[PDB]
């Protein structure tokens, strides 16, 4: 079978099976669970480890008594568990000071709240031992045209990411900064909605290798984009240095389905990509269980997340390692694509007369890519009517 | 009224007003354009210049006798009307040949191929005066998951657009290249489908600065994204070098249509954002006149395409030229944007006990935004129930 | 200028103005408003009437006592205010008991509490005048494939249906109903998810007559489809009894937004319908102030609503009034679209000999339709660069 | 292994594997094919039979004396074969005559000859023996506003059919018709958008019971919408007279990729459906094996057509088999949900206290629908990590 455990990676937000099932639409479904209860259930599933927003293990405006109270009844439930705390983020979010952002809110005063808000988690982040602390702008955006200036929003943007280099950096945590990208919701639109908009801000930053990006299935697939292939140029940029995983039925609002629900095909695909580009970092779970369920659903939702990436994996490997497919591969030409287009240089290759001159299209036309055999092979393998 | 003349920037293909209306389920229902006659008509229409593809120009195979005959007619066009070309493209995408690709095709001949292809109408176009050079890879991308290794073929992109850069520089040629991306269309998935991917791709190239976008209305809309705040932040990297103005009315095939059309609020947010921020380039109308018109509609629409931006760009003037708007600007903080967050530094903002210690969010959270009003003055002034 | 009076027919729903901007990833950034008041502000803004949900009104649970003291408000202020109360509806989608829907909950007792609750409300709005009853079944749908057998699904939506006209028959009631369509959100997939599946649906019911649907604006363009040809389907079945004015820009989460805003093309060609149409009903707003917006902006939005109704419609009407545009509609032969096509028979056509015969397809097929300068004048109309 | 026999009712269109690959950007790809071979290609493979647009089989303007020749030759691939001809649909699309539609084109001699060179190739269809006859309006639309007033278009749409109804009643044949919806491509926006639109607009016939609907998975899906569920909605209304199928990977263009390709779930539960509904049509593919393969290609992507849906069909019947799925299914009330709501009657379920006075809400909304065990188990099967 496909049994979880702690060496392959799989790490679980506290607010994902712990969402309430409170939606634009609905009161919760489900109450409260403690941080250190979802520790030691998630331990037992196999989980390698546990994510946290602060407002997660800290209530909002709790004093400085209550909160240490907070962590350290979760630093217990850790210590007993071996439960590693590998991500952190900031709940830049939730609370109505943050209703036009955090970064980039049009109040300046709300910007520094902010940067102050996020600086004091970032200490936490790392006495758990955090390696990756996670960014998603969730309310940095506009519904209207004159409501923010974009231009100068990145401006707002930048400046706060350089700041927020500049402590990590002063400070000597061994810390990294990913940019967790969307295109919408909550905002009408929101700011760096795709990976290559993260991607593309990052190289404007003053130290531009302590910023990665955290891109979500879900989130690239609300712009019908294709996940697998923005995950390939976030490894090829060297970038990817945290990834969410879930799934989406489609343009629509964020479901944060478990993992494998959604695009099945492109779960696949991610899974190949990922396990071949010998990806190292956590194989976090950024879902929700619908709150059609309960608490048992919660943690056999939270099982399929697990259970699935197993499946897929075995499913990938099985199929690069078919000497068929790799036959599959060669008549495909999936090998010249891996030659250099000149490799002889410029000069060569404008001299070379069987480049254009003596070239003849029609009958390299003619050849067939044999593209559809290849996905038919990969298909049956994904379904298991073949290895 | 609003009349375009040369010193407006309207500029138009060869292959838009040329286009004969065949699409994936129909035949041509318009004959075919003489470029030199579309030149003269668009220069009556009060066109500032024309763009076009090498073989929109000239035949597909055409022999070198016949090549410059077709180039000598059309250069006898610019002459007498005095039509600048100041952007040119290749056509990488028509020939059966280029059915995986140009570029990142998986057969290395095609590759060679499609840069020889591409360098010969460098040269072209820098004869005629061209100053951006663009490439949109409508066939780089995929239909099936394995048919392409997107990491091997974003190498094989960078290495052929390398190649052009050391072409162009060694020949010392004062031109750039500008990426038009595209989500999908032809291909299931296109590669560098969004400004943020292009953006991002340029980043890793030998010589950067050569390269910058050239973005299209209805290309990012075709994911859902705001372009307008597309168009920002290419703005703020400074790699606006081009753009192809169009309408497309929501997530569906590429459908051209005539600026103004489509997202009509995106249009003016467009325009508004282009002339505030100063932008000195072409005003490039990439579109198609629906088949369903004859010639006459064809100019009837081509013309539109320049009214519409005449008519938007007055409306943006007196938008923020009104007084009432500014002070609306002023209610909703558009002015405390602009204010660095931090401009005392680090240091000072982890000691300033009201930016956190002493802040109270529930007090500022109350603060209405405003945005509202803003946005319907911005509505009153585009439907010109005001200035 | 444009001002709004009760002869307008402008409702508003109390959840719309009234709504605190709790959202999937945040909590309410305005106070409750008292159903009271809202009635009073929006008088004064110059609307027709209100609408309410159950729950809107009487707080959930609330015990007989308290109910009657809350409707004795409500009724106190319609009465001193004249407000009409023209449309009222159930809320089966808050409370967690209605997580798998009210009518087609896979638990029977929920469905029978659900009708329960429905018919104690209808008596309510009868009370106060209303004449059309609204269901939205926002949680008749599923997240996944076997949690939902869609037929027998679809028996129990039309059992309740049934029901609902068995007992509205049998009082006497002179009351309609009309169905909301939605396609997702909050369930991954809602059923009768567009106006023509509401329709067609209507049509297997025991008393169709008595039927008919709501559509939203918003809700048709998160499907990507075009609203006022949907409007003009139920307008040519007789069945638009109802309907709500939104703005949404694109597919994603359902906005809400204030009518004219999102698609503002569109927004024109559905108030050219309406009007050109004669639809006598209320000009339903059933949208959400931002939540950015504190109460100045709330009314404000509720304002800006009604303006650009006044506002589109007088373009519409001068749009269509002007000659030019009467002869540009003769050029695109809008008036042979009013001729019958055999208005002489199937005999007579099947021995025309010029009908296909003696047809020549190609001279006919190089007739423009001319449909771009008319598309143009339908721009500068709503520009207001003319009439 | 899963081999595919005439008795699995497999049946290609000759325009699918036919299709040269000509798109909106490129050339063909691939020879013209020869209806004789594509028949005999077809039997080989263990398809049932084909079908054809006249276009396909006859040139466009071929003499009577051609069209003879080209039938005669049809007849005999098919003769020798056995292959069968149960569904058939006319070409009102390609031609330039059709730019702006042919039921509903402004032109009326359009219309006429629209009905004329349908009626003629309904002839030929029952000659034949084609059951269903099918009809695609996708030039029926705009892309423009006023270019059409939908409420006449629909009127002149009806009289068409309403024609075609009395001609087949008037002749004795023994045939249906099939509306097939697309909601966009070619046109802007196509009228009867979708199933339920389309569903609609039947029962507005003089002759309701002669028509049904042929939906497609990847027209419904480029609406973002469920396609299973509106199969389901197709079947409860017993409309479900032919069916397309095929792969769509979601809102974009029609890509028509081989069934299986795409939404995979989707193409699970869909086939659940159908078996299971007892759907005894012919299974329709409407593809297009993609323009990078060569005949080769073309043959292994229709075989991969039928032997995804062979293999979706065992994962299904397994899935349901399973008695831990009917134990899953029972423990989401999926039983229940065939239960009459009030099989009591209304009178009762009004005098029934325990269905809302006695009700305890709270209690009944604790309970879980217990829907993720059961998807799980559903992608247990699929993946046939299990049955
Ligand atoms: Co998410
Ligand atoms: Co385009
Ligand atoms: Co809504
Ligand atoms: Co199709
Ligand atoms: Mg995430
Ligand atoms: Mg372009
Ligand atoms: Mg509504
Ligand atoms: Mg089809």
């Amino acid at each position: 079978s496909y049994q979880p455990t702690p060496e392959d990676k799989f790490t679980f937000g506290l607010w994902t099976v712990g969402w309430q099932g409170r939606d634009p639409f609905g009161d919760a479904t489900r109450g409260a669970l403690d941080p250190a209860e979802s520790v030691r259930r998630l331990a037992e599933l196999g989980a390698h480890g546990v994510t946290f927003h602060d407002d997660d293990l800290i209530p909002f405006g709790a004093t400085d008594s209550e909160r240490a109270e907070h962590i350290k009844r979760f630093r217990q439930a850790l210590d007993e568990t071996g439960m590693k705390v590998p991500m952190a983020t900031t709940n830049l979010f939730t609370h109505p000071v943050f209703k036009d952002g955090g970064f980039t809110a049009n109040d300046r005063d709300v910007r520094r709240y902010a940067l102050r808000k996020t600086i004091r988690n970032i200490d936490l982040a790392v006495e758990l031992g955090a390696q990756t602390y996670v960014a998603w702008g969730g309310r940095e955006g506009a519904e209207s045209g004159a409501a923010k200036d974009v231009r100068v929003a990145l401006d707002r943007m930048k400046e706060a990411f350089d700041l927020l280099g500049e402590y990590v950096t002063s400070q000597g945590y061994d810390t990294p900064f990913a940019i967790e990208p969307k295109p919408n919701e909550p905002r009408g639109d929101i700011l760096l909605p795709t990976i290559g908009h993260a991607l593309a801000f990052i190289d404007g930053l003053e130290r531009p290798e302590l910023y990665g990006v955290n891109p979500e299935v879900g989130h690239e697939q609300m712009a019908g984009l294709n996940f697998p292939h923005g995950i390939a140029q976030a490894l090829w940029a060297g970038k990817l240095f945290h990834i969410d995983l879930n799934g989406q039925s489609g343009i629509k609002y964020d479901q944060d389905l478990r993992f494998g629900p959604g695009d099945l095909r492109a779960a696949f695909w991610l899974v190949d990509l990922l396990e071949s580009a010998g990806y190292e970092g956590p194989r976090h779970f950024d879902f929700k269980p619908p709150r059609t369920e309960d608490f048992d659903g919660v943690w056999a939702s939270a099982a399929g997340c697990m259970r699935n990436y197993l499946i897929l994996k075995e499913r990938a490997a099985a199929f690069r390692a078919d000497p068929e497919v790799q036959e599959a591969l060669r008549a495909a030409r999936l090998d010249e694509l891996a030659q250099p287009t000149a490799g002889d240089g410029l000069q060569a290759l404008l001299p070379d007369r069987s480049a254009f001159e003596d070239f003849d299209p029609d009958a390299a036309a003619a050849r067939g890519m044999a593209f559809e055999r290849l996905d038919q092979l990969a298909m049956d393998h994904l379904l298991g009517a073949r290895g």
